[PDB]
């Protein structure tokens, strides 16, 4: 049974971890890493690492990414110890600030050195935060790409596409944080359930290892055209920098009840193949859950851009 860990680095990362913990998420372990002692005390993560106390006196990094970087480096052994034993690590962080920008790539590097398949899920700042934030974030994204196996990037400007004038900011943030949660959950479930055409952690590793950009999606539907609709939802990317277009490898799992037809499994696969507009090398799986009635769930992980 593969050991999955989700590590929040800095404020936005720790917000994403707290959102997942709010949901439940069993067989996933959470680590909270921050310079900011105030926030870190309000984490509900069972493992907390305060970094950079020597540098900051318990405060944040004040928007300087070199302080985040040095803070993580100076706590390398404590970070190693909290990671030790993980088969897979998700590092989540907001790019643009001092702690996430600087520390998240160090954390990712440590994870990969420890032997973990390492996935980054990070945000880019809103345009209203300005040019310097955007430039610092881009340097962070580049540093994350170098350090991780695969990287999912969520530009915060995309949240402006999914709100009306009244949508609470916290509701919008929860949509961004669902990218991480549903991805991690999708992988936990994939590993836990024995499929008729079974996928396992080694298939996740083949798709996610030393790649670059990634997409991780889930789609649920029922009734007429359920398979096409579930697959379309799984690959949709309103919040993602990296869409399905250009994907060269995909892990796709379909879960349905006993009604799950061969024809609709091919319909779903073809949606992904056609949307990619490449010769996709697909790792295909299927689960029959006889407790389902008319529901289908399609899980996609896409890489090789
Ligand atoms: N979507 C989202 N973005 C956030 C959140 N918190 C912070 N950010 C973004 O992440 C960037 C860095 O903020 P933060 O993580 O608090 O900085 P750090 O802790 O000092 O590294 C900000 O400039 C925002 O663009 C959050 O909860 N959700
Ligand atoms: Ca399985």
């Amino acid at each position: 049974m593969a050991t999955l860990k989700v590590i929040g680095v800095g404020g936005g990362g720790n917000n994403a971890v707290n959102a997942m913990i709010d949901h439940g998420m069993n067989n996933v372990e959470f680590i909270a890493i921050n310079t900011d002692g105030q926030a870190l005390n309000l984490s509900k993560a069972e493992s907390k690492i305060q970094i950079g106390e020597k540098l900051t006196r318990g405060l944040g990094a004040g928007a300087n990414p070199e302080i985040g970087k040095k803070a993580a480096e100076e706590s390398r052994e404590q970070i190693e110890d909290a990671i030790q034993g993980a088969d897979m690590v998700f590092v989540t962080s907001g790019m643009g600030g001092g702690t996430g920008t600087g520390a998240a790539p160090v954390v990712a590097k440590i994870a990969k050195e420890m032997g973990a398949l390492t996935v980054g899920v990070v945000t880019r700042p809103f345009s209203f935060e300005g040019r310097k934030r955007q430039t610092q974030a881009a340097a962070g994204v580049e540093a994350m790409k170098a350090a991780v196996d695969t990287l999912i990037v969520i530009p915060n400007d995309r949240l402006l596409d999914i709100v009306d004038k009244s949508t609470p900011m916290m509701e919008a943030f929860k949509e961004a944080d669902n990218v991480l949660r549903q991805g991690v959950q999708g992988i936990s479930d994939l590993i836990a359930v024995s499929g008729e055409v079974n996928l396992d952690f080694a298939d996740v590793k083949t798709i996610m290892s030393n790649q670059g950009s990634a997409l991780m999606g889930i789609g649920v539907s029922s009734g007429e055209n359920r398979a096409v609709e579930a697959a379309k939802k799984a690959i949709s990317s309103p919040l993602l920098e990296t869409s399905i277009v250009g994907a060269q490898g995909v892990l796709m799992n379909i879960t349905g009840g006993e009604s799950l037809s061969l024809f609709e499994a091919q319909e779903a696969a073809d949606i992904v193949q056609d949307a990619a507009d490449e010769d996709v090398n697909m790792i295909f799986g299927t689960v029959i859950n006889p407790e389902l009635q008319d529901e289908i769930v399609v899980t996609v992980i896409a890489t090789g851009f």
